[PDB]
């Protein structure tokens, strides 16, 4: 029950609407609280500040891909590349179909400044990205151990090349959706990225 | 013409950069730049109507340093369009790593500028600019295909979107975590990796 565990989910939903409408920079807890139907104190009970909320939205994105990620990263996975290809297809699908994922991504890329007032936001991002980076490198190592991608493949650099590509593609669809048939052509887009990892000599040390 | 005005504009723009960088585009009024640049408010209004007008000016300063190579790389009469495109991206990354002004505007563009219904002109311009850039990379690519620099069957369109995506994300990665990408030392590698995808990826063909 009680007071309400699910109040925490109600506050997050309102934080999404507020951030999407006014942007993170100019949203205050008061705004969010009025929007949720609660008091600032009810927000303070779940979050110590605005950075914590942003954090929660960020963190929510990882859930849906949890299993597919852990799969690719694991040593005992027979088909590590196959899991990464699967995950990317999910990432792009969730992005195109789920208004929730779209909005949080929109907030993250286009509605969330990095300013000296909440270095917390930029810090959250940095570590979030280094994390994702570590994960990516691990997967690349596994695909190599299994000869799914060329032997002496500079993992670190390919990881960055991957993340960059995917990241910029997401941001591109966000800015101009009707100029990237992301849904229909998911296969191509994902593979374009994947092809780079194996066919590109520049990524080979 | 009056040199007095041309100097005041150059000062508004310099201060906008320093402002937007520290406080961000969202919570920064034009009045704030007036005090920062040491100029009358109405003067900024003479120079720039709304804040979006200024942001636009910052975005613009970026294309100056590359206009030459960009044009060359698009020209149908250009003998080595892929070489041009290569040299251009090299000249983009160098200026990023070396020129603090360029780094700051990109940081503003990527990390300090929100899209809100209040200021929709910022998003519209941002869309306009990327469509501009887009049309650019397509011509260039097509010209490199036409000259057997790339695979004949390449899809210029998608290929352009891919490359831009790759270039845009890398810049951002470096702004967020500079001490990760040795963009200065490995510069040629990063430029090549992107290009390799354009010519080697079978998913980009047809
Ligand atoms: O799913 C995510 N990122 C995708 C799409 O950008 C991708 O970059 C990614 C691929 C593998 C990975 N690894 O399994 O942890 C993490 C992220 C985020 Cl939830 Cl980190
Ligand atoms: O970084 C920039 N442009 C990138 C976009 O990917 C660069 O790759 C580019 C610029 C112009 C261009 N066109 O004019 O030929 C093509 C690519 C500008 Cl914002 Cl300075």
């Amino acid at each position: 029950k009680e007071e309400a565990q699910e109040t925490r989910a109600q506050i997050i939903e309102a934080a999404e609407r507020a951030f999407y409408k006014r942007g993170v920079a100019r949203t205050t807890l008061a705004d969010i609280a009025e929007l949720a139907g609660v008091t600032r104190g009810a927000i303070y009970w779940h979050f110590n500040n605005k950075a914590e909320l942003v954090q929660a939205l960020l963190d929510s994105l990882h859930e849906t891909h949890d299993h597919l990620a852990r799969a690719s990263e694991s040593e005992d996975e027979v088909d590590p590349l196959g899991c990464m290809r699967k995950l990317l297809l999910q990432v792009f699908n969730e992005l195109v179909l789920d208004a929730r994922t779209r909005r949080i991504n929109e907030i993250l890329h286009h509605k969330c400044e990095f300013t000296d007032d909440m270095c917390e936001i930029r810090q959250q991002r940095q570590s979030a990205v280094l994390d994702c980076h570590k994960g990516i490198t691990l997967a690349l190592a596994n695909a190599v151990r299994r000869g799914q991608l060329p032997g002496e493949l500079d993992a670190e650099r390919a990881a960055v090349a991957m993340f960059a590509y995917v990241d910029g593609l997401i941001r591109r669809w966000l800015l101009l959706p009707d100029s990237v048939d992301l849904l229909g052509d998911v296969e191509k887009w994902v593979d374009t990225g994947l092809d780079m990892l194996r066919l590109s000599p520049a990524l080979r040390k």
